[PDB]
């Protein structure tokens, strides 16, 4: 007896369908032609790979838990999707970073060096979308029922809340690199900046807060309520990051 | 008299009053003389009274808990003590950016009258440590049952939990700027500030994470040895940032 979808899982599913098809838009539009091959547009390609392996993600493990059921199979999913979660925010992270430098580096008129530091950011963010998406797979999960299971079933409690604490530094690191880029250029940009990063954070908040204020037996309604923003800010991202690129929309142009 | 103290009491009573001795001669030295009135030497007074306050307030509320019984007075300290440590984080963040801000503009070439914009960052981070010290003395309070308790009695749960939320953020912050600062300035005179940095995080880390990891039924115990760190650090917060200026070393040597 295989579990009947409720409304909210076959609400994700869609979410995950259309974050998929988004993201591979953007994806093959990037890789199809060589011209994008500057270390600007492999940020961008990374963010784009890492919100379609979330959005793949989500209908594999819809598909996999209520269609084909498999109790090792789920737990990998769940793993992947924190994986590509965490590759998603570090991408976001280095798509900034990258961009105050060279706002910093055009205003100063310095040489800017960025073909190897954005390998090491690369890099430095894939690792910790792995390290932190390798655990529910064999070394913190609450499946031995003696973990203090967090309030997501697969995840344990304590890699909750060092996912929570990562993200919070990494917030607290990218609300200075938005105050610097406020002071840099310093009136429209910044509005729309702030905007950006005001988008960004209305979505990853509520989950990253309720990970702390939540408790095991807790509601599952909390759950998908405040994953659900997490999915919208993963589909948003390719428009605001990839659409408003003028080669990418002379590229849908032709 | 009665309650009978243990003897991981005295030794935070004692943490106090070296505290408090030593923030009490920064801050006599700093007023005494009418030369010091930088926004620099400001920021240092503000951080040496905060860091006096949570001295005296370790010394009090030892005295009012274990020796003249008194809930209120008790509860009251305690929120007393949470707006010192409030307003000694705020401060040495204030203290960061303005030594990043000083030496942006010193290997830049724009000045600035920086008279108004340290009085802004002291008005916040003296309200946010009343902002974050009031709840004790309100709604937010334990004592009062239905509250689920947090580490600490008379705190509650969610408010220890954004506490470390908010330190985490200033982490955060204070990461970006301990890396600008190493751009900018970028050769062993770098070391220096990343040992600073980490008598910060080595004594900061672990109560916001056992804030965290922690639970109402936990032992006793890992409150005083994870909150030990949290008084040292106030402790040598003087000795870095007050004794080594060359005024007030030249003041104390007079
Ligand atoms: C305690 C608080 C004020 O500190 C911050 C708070 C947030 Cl939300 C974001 C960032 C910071 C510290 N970064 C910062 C602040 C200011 C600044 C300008 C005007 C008034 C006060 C502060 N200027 C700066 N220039 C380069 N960094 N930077
Ligand atoms: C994801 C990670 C790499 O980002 C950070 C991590 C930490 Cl611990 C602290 C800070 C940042 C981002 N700030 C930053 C990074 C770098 C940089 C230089 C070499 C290699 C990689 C990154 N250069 C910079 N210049 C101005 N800010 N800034
Ligand atoms: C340099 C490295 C930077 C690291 C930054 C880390 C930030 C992480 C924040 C947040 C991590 C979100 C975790 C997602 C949990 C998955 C829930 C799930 O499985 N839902 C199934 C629905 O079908
Ligand atoms: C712009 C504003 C910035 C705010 C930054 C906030 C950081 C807070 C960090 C840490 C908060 C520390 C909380 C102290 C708890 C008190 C424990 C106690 O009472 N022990 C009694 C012993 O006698
Ligand atoms: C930023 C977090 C770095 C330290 C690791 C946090 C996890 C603590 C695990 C506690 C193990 C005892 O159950
Ligand atoms: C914009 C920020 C909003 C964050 C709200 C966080 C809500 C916390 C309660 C989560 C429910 C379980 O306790
Ligand atoms: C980062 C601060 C965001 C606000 C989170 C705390 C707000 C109070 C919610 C408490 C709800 C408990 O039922
Ligand atoms: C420098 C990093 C030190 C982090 C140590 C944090 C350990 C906290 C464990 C608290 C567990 C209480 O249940
Ligand atoms: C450990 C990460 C940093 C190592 C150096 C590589 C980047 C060069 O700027
Ligand atoms: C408290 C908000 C501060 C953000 C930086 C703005 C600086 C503009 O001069
Ligand atoms: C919102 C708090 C700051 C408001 C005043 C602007 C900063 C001073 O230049
Ligand atoms: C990679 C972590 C260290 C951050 C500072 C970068 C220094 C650049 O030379």
């Amino acid at each position: 007896p295989l579990p009947s979808p409720k409304a909210w899982d076959v609400v994700l599913c869609i979410s995950g369908t259309l974050v998929s098809c988004e993201n591979a838009l953007v994806v093959a539009i990037i890789v199809g032609t060589p011209a994008f091959r500057a270390p600007m547009f492999l940020l961008v390609g990374s963010l784009a790979v890492a919100d379609l392996l979330a959005g793949l993600g989500l209908v594999l493990h819809f598909a996999a838990v209520f269609c084909i059921g498999s109790a090792e199979m789920s737990l990998v999913l769940v793993g992947v999707l924190a994986m590509a979660f965490t590759a998603s925010i570090g991408s976001l992270l280095a798509i900034t970073v990258d961009r105050y430098l060279s706002l910093y580096n055009a205003l100063t008129y310095y040489s800017e060096t960025t073909v190897t530091r954005t390998y090491v950011m690369l890099a430095l963010v894939w690792g910790g979308a792995l390290g932190l998406g390798l655990l529910p797979v064999l070394a913190w999960n609450c499946l031995d029922g003696l973990t203090t299971c967090g309030v997501v079933y697969p995840l344990s409690k304590n890699h909750l809340v060092v996912l929570a604490i990562a993200f919070f530094m990494v917030f607290g690191i990218m609300l200075q690199l938005y105050a610097q880029i406020c002071r840099i250029v310093c009136r429209k940009g910044i509005a729309t900046l702030a905007v950006v990063l005001g988008a960004f954070a209305a979505c990853w908040l509520p989950f990253t807060v309720y990970c702390l204020l939540g408790d095991a037996h807790s509601p599952p309604l909390y759950t998908y309520l405040t994953l659900l923003p997490a999915t919208y800010n993963s589909m948003i991202n390719p428009i605001i990051y990839a659409f408003r690129n003028q080669d990418v929309q002379k590229v849908l142009w032709a």
